[PDB]
DNA sequence: ATTATGACGCT
DNA sequence: AGCGTCATG
């Protein structure tokens, strides 16, 4: 009762740039704007692999991880932009730089955690307190929430999308208690006002549109973000959780989309996240371990404690290339040439990182895949990264991997390599 | 031949 | 340290 925590102490948002690489290309090339468009890596094999898809193209069934030739079967007018190639490989610098533009804007409003190139969590708790003090008990107008959906509303006693959105928002705001500065629902609503302002600033200052979720923790904010895309935001209140979870497949919750989620489904014989409430914490820990069991117990009630980490920069800087099928590397000269290409891109990115961010990486991770290995990485080995020099880095990587060549001939490499990966890690301030 | 990343957990 | 999982609706 009065002692049961409800996990309503924070306001957290998740901001996701809509089809981010597509938007970067559409800003650069106006002919791609408001068209079915996708971004592809490479071209020779089946037209290249699609990695980002505009919402107009998604309407035709185009998706990521589809070959461009196949996408063109679904969408003959699909427009394509290709990722830049440098040193024989895809080079994502344009998108990393555009991501920095967006993250720097977001950081003006609140502390952000860079979850990925196109996604950031935002801790809004303090900003909401400040805005509530500035809002001396003044109600929140629907005009301050022009792109906000309130999940679960309208309910109870028009046939157009925007009309439905406004009906739900009106029900929410009429129900609000704008007098109580500690009301979690009011706090979320102010959070949504701030996120509208942040999203407007991003669009004005970059041209990029985003969707967002606002809730009391990261998992619910992420789930909320997915409910209304593109270019919209969704508020998931604590009270909305029972209904929302009652038909929510377990795999939709962040971290449960893989083997653990499949095991929850199979072991417990359930389908939906709300069904988890019927198990005790000890029962869940007995199946899924102490940590996962406690997390599931709280998360199915809408409660999660994982903090928004104050981290706007990536923790690693990596360069990776697959060599699939016939392109696998089979000679020593070939392996060394590609290690050098990767290391030259890595050196360029590291030197820029050091100038921009006042830090230096101290560990080099080298990973390879060998032909016929079911795992993504056949081997990972670390060595010291003491100098930002591509030739030294590629020589050191060759040194750490050279004992995997089972070929008795040092000129040949066997079995051929299907992946090379260099990653700089363990940054220290400088 | 579902890339090229990048997060975090386990032991 | 090296390996595995999860994510990119
Ligand atoms: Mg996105």
């Amino acid at each position: 009762g009065p002692h049961m925590a409800t996990g309503q102490d924070r306001v957290v948002a998740l901001v996701d740039m809509d089809c981010f690489f597509v938007q970067v290309e559409q800003r650069q090339n106006p002919h791609l704007r408001n068209k079915p468009c996708a971004v592809v890596q490479y071209k020779s094999w089946k037209g290249g692999g699609i990695i980002a898809v505009s919402y107009e193209a998604r309407a035709f069934g185009v998706t990521r991880s589809m070959w461009a030739d196949d996408a063109k079967k679904l969408c003959p007018d699909l427009l394509l932009a290709q990722v830049r190639e440098s040193r024989g490989k895809a080079n994502l610098t344009k998108y990393r730089e555009a991501s920095v533009e967006v993250m720097e804007i977001m950081s003006r409003f609140a502390v952000i955690e860079r979850a990925s190139i196109d996604e950031a969590y935002v801790d809004l708790t303090s900003a909401v307190q400040e805005r509530l003090q500035k809002l001396q008990g003044q109600p929140i107008s629907a005009d301050l929430l022009p792109s906000t959906y309130i999940e679960g509303l309208p309910q109870g006693p028009t046939v157009q999308k925007e009309g439905m959105r406004k009906q739900g928002l009106f029900q929410w705001l009429d129900s609000l208690q704008i007098d109580n500065l500690t009301s979690p629902d009011l706090q979320l609503t102010v959070g949504a006002v701030i996120v509208e302002e942040m999203r407007a600033a991003i669009e004005r200052e970059t041209g990029f549109q985003c969707s967002a979720g606002i809730s009391h923790n990261k998992v619910l904010a992420k789930l909320a973000c997915g409910l209304n895309k593109p270019n919209r935001q969704t508020l998931v209140s604590h009270g909305s959780v029972p209904q929302l979870f009652s038909q929510m497949p377990i795999r939709k919750i962040r971290s449960l989309g893989g083997k653990l989620g499949a095991s929850v489904i199979e072991i417990l014989g359930i389908e939906y996240m709300g069904e988890l409430t019927q198990f005790t914490e000890s029962q869940l820990q007995s199946h899924f371990g102490e940590k996962n069991g406690s997390w599931l117990y709280a998360m199915c009630r809408g409660i999660e404690h994982d903090p928004v980490k104050p981290r706007q920069l990536p923790k690693t800087i990596g360069c990776s290339k697959n060599f699939p099928g016939k392109t696998a590397l089979a000679t020593r000269e070939q392996v060394q040439w590609w290690l050098l290409q990767l290391a030259q891109e890595l050196e360029e990115r590291l030197t820029k990182d050091r100038n921009d961010n006042d830090r230096v990486a101290t560990q080099l991770v080298v990973s390879i895949r060998v032909q016929g290995d079911k795992r993504l990485s056949s081997l990972r080995r670390c060595c010291a990264l003491t100098r930002y020099d591509a030739h030294k880095m590629s020589h050191d990587a060759f040194t750490v991997i050279k004992n995997c060549n089972t070929s008795g001939i040092q000129t040949e490499w066997s079995p051929p390599l299907t992946m090379l990966f260099l990653c700089a890690t363990k940054f220290s301030a400088s």
